[PDB]
């Protein structure tokens, strides 16, 4: 794998959104991944809805948390609308999937990268983006400008994000709080320390949908 990756520059990356108040950030995690594997696969990039997974998937608490890997279940068992028809309203409603007729995208399973690896997240964010998580509740990172993030930090992980590239250094996330957080909506957190955990928990749980 080379040594730089970063999706957005294969057109497989779609503007950075804003979860809001709303703890849909499993939700927003799954959607990146979406979006990527189906511009990788089919050459369009489309926007998919947050909202469909915040409402429908029986598994996660709506907007006290879920998980991306049942959203990303939902989406190879169902499938996804676009962003369009379902748009997001920040607050979990009805599933409203079986009136808003036919779904747009659907895959076909989820896989999990070996937890606790540098490496094989690398390996994974090489071949698509991936759903992963971190701790984002320390104040180093909420106020994150800009720059390779190295912490403070621990490993207490509560925020669901999806890594779509990586350097030398670093490993690129795409974070759902706006684009006037962090590098346009970025961060670039450090890899390459030895800790098994990734900084801030970075290798803890990560996830990846399948598409023939």
């Amino acid at each position: 794998i080379p040594e730089y990756v970063d999706w957005r520059q294969k057109g497989a990356v779609t503007p950075v959104k804003n979860q809001g108040s709303c703890g849909s950030c499993w939700a927003f995690s799954a959607v990146v991944t979406i979006e990527g594997i189906i511009k990788i696969r089919t050459g369009n990039l489309n926007e998919y809805s947050e909202q469909e997974l915040l409402d429908c998937d029986r598994r996660s608490y709506g907007c006290n948390g879920g998980y991306p890997w049942s959203a990303l279940q939902l989406v190879a068992q169902y499938g996804i609308h676009y962003r369009n028809t379902y748009p997001y309203e920040g607050v979990q409603r009805y599933c409203r999937s079986r009136e808003k007729g036919p779904y747009a995208a659907k895959t076909d399973g989820v896989r999990q990268v070996q937890p606790y690896n540098e490496g094989a997240l690398l390996y994974s964010i090489a071949n698509q983006p991936v759903s992963v998580v971190l701790e984002a509740a320390g104040k180093d990172f909420q106020l994150y400008r800009g720059g390779i993030f190295v912490g403070p930090c621990g490993n207490k992980v509560d925020h669901a994000v999806a890594a779509v590239g990586y350097g030398p250094n670093y490993i690129l996330i795409k974070n759902s709080w706006g684009t006037g957080w962090g590098e346009n909506g970025y961060i670039r957190i450090k890899r390459g320390t030895g800790n098994s955990y990734g900084v801030c928990g970075l290798y803890t749980s990560s996830f990846y949908p399948v598409k023939n």
